[PDB]
């Protein structure tokens, strides 16, 4: 069992380099770039942090193994699954749907700042998955979201961005504070 | 610690290369040429469907080497030094013989082996755990207790000394491998 963690992680890291080095970089051309409300959306929480330009939907699988209910951001674009396609504006989708962009948008915000979201990513997955640790991220004073695994600095930032739109920027601001930089 | 790592790194890059790539282009690359059939069924026979067989002279993953060959999926894969080869049966003895080896994994593929899973396996665990790649010929083993790559090298150096030697020598010396 211990043999099966190190073997599990290894091999997840390894199937991660080989579609980095296959299908290495994506088509800028190619997708669909973010509309005036996704761009106004995303402004409100990452600002001009990064470049929305790079960033494009594209409603397609990044890999042949990727869910129908699930979505990837390894290169900076986002691929849409087969249940999640047709969305044109996000901004003008649930309050529930434009987090899940939110989220999506942080590994796009994750990779304009330097990080290999494929790599780091697959190996945090599996190392999570394996290892067994706790899927739900723990606020704890003195931690900042680069103390978090690439998930869960997701789903905190979308969390963040749910408090602030359903709650107010006050309650928002106080819980999130710490762990935002 | 390096050991179990870069095996399963290797394993996993394997299953990613099967699952991305599955199943190649059977109207794609080239098909072999009459020479070429002739050449492979003096060693193989009507074991294998040479129909299903295709020369692609494009590399199977862009990490291959220059002066490297790659046959997972039942389909050749030539490297940049090894490309316009028309036909492999009007080329010299040893060109003949590199076919003959690439050709064993063409057999083993369509005997039900996953050259691409078994290959990368054992090609990463002769590299970290330094296990001896040449074959030694053994009383009492048969091809099918070797590397998928030792069952190539057999199969191609018999070929060889077929040519080379004679029957004579060549069945004397892997009778016992081959069955
Ligand atoms: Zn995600
Ligand atoms: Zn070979």
């Amino acid at each position: 069992s211990p043999a099966s963690a190190v073997a599990g992680i290894a091999a997840a890291v390894g199937a991660a380099v080989a579609v980095g080095k296959l299908l290495g970089g994506p088509d800028a051309e190619a997708g669909r770039a973010l509309s005036e409300g996704e761009i106004s959306l995303a402004k409100g929480v990452f600002g001009d942090s990064i470049d929305y330009s790079t960033v494009r939907l594209r409603d397609e699988d990044y890999v042949p193994w990727q869910g129908k209910d699930y979505v990837m951001a390894p290169n900076g674009h986002i691929y849409f699954g087969e249940e999640l396609r047709g969305v044109a504006d996000w901004s003008l989708e649930s309050l529930q749907r434009q987090g899940l962009f939110i989220h999506e948008m942080t590994h796009v915000w994750q990779h304009q700042h330097g990080v290999n979201v494929l790599l780091v990513g697959a190996y945090q997955q599996a190392r999570q998955f394996l290892l067994g640790d706790q899927y739900a991220y723990r606020l704890e004073p003195g931690k900042t979201l680069k103390d978090y695994n690439i998930e869960q600095q997701g789903d905190i930032v979308r969390d963040y961005f749910l408090a602030a739109n359903a709650f107010g920027e006050a309650s928002a601001n106080s819980r999130f504070a710490g762990v935002l930089k």
